[PDB]
């Protein structure tokens, strides 16, 4: 099971390595605000803060949304329940 | 399976497809403006940079929100697990 | 099943009366705009092209997400399963 | 499963707890807003009336998120099935 957090981790950074990079290069952004932005998008927050102004930008954004939010949101169920569930557990008892 | 990813596909499609008829008509979007923004609109996402301005979208909004969420989420779903997640476990062996 | 259907539904409306009256009347929205934000919140869209402004709607507003989500969503999956996609099986068969 | 509630519950309380106190103390918001902003980004809705300014900010914005979205929904799930719904078949009969 650290096998299957290990793979989707790893993917969840490359995925979001790729769009840091996409808005960082197409729509400007410096490297920090796109992936803050790249994170804000995939996790459905969606501040606006920051929104792609480019039509490049919003056809890359749609494909981004629909292949990325299975992936992020899978590694979160993973973290909750086989990492913070059990460290959780692990804080109700004295060793 | 591939024919159950096939509907769910066809259907987000056509749900897409009302989505960028009715508010480039109605709220005098661009067309690609009027996909984007139904994709951000039923994923959840809702950057807010387009929003519906008159009373009739609005109105519309509301009822697309209700049946296309469930609709869209289906369809990722469908492409994590049936997909995305196959094509990862091809990686990780060689042939 | 059409009963399960049928609590949900009338749950749903009356939530998001409660939000209808109480941000038309603390947050000073036209009774259509109060509707539309009640649902843009619950369903987690979000757009902010109108958020509470005053302390009382913002307490408001985080007790309405905690209580509302749940409910929401739940209608969307009832929806979803109980009503669209039989009516979907329907249509790929002619009688 | 009053006490899979009450861990869940005092769970997400100290949560909302930490972001008040960081949003309040790094991005100078006031703590009743703090509070707000912590509830509107963990519920994925992300109005966007507030976001992170700075780079620190935006940083435990990310990882706050990762860490917070699996708890918050926990709660919200617990409180609907063991809370929420028993007392709506309760107010269905007269005792
Ligand atoms: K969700
Ligand atoms: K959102
Ligand atoms: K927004
Ligand atoms: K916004
Ligand atoms: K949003
Ligand atoms: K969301």
């Amino acid at each position: 099971k650290d096998k299957e957090f290990q793979v989707l981790f790893v993917l969840t950074i490359l995925t979001l390595i790729s769009g840091t990079i996409f808005y960082s290069t197409v729509e400007g952004l410096r490297p920090i605000d796109a992936l803050y932005f790249s994170v804000v998008t995939l996790t459905t927050v969606g501040y606006g803060d920051f929104s792609p102004q480019t039509d490049f930008g919003k056809i890359f954004t749609i494909l981004y949304i629909f292949i990325g939010i299975g992936l992020v949101f899978g590694f979160i169920h993973k973290l909750a329940v086989n990492v913070q569930l059990p460290s959780i557990l692990s804080n109700l008892v004295p060793r």
